[PDB]
Formats: structure tokens, C-alpha cells, sequence
């Protein structure tokens, strides 16, 4: 994953290249 990850992700917070918000995880 990119820099805009390294955390949890509820709904659709992550939308950065190679940082998908796969509720509830950013990957």
C-alpha cells in the first residue's frame, strides 16, 4: 500500500493509488 494507508478505513476514506479503503481496512 502507499503512504496514505497504515491505518483502518471505514466506508471509503482511502482512494489513493494502491491504498484502497476496503472497509474497514486501508490497503
Amino acid at each position: 500500500s502507499a503512504i496514505s494507508c497504515g491505518e483502518t478505513c471505514f466506508k471509503f476514506k482511502c482512494y489513493t493509488p494502491r491504498c484502497s479503503c476496503s472497509y474497514p481496512v486501508c490497503k
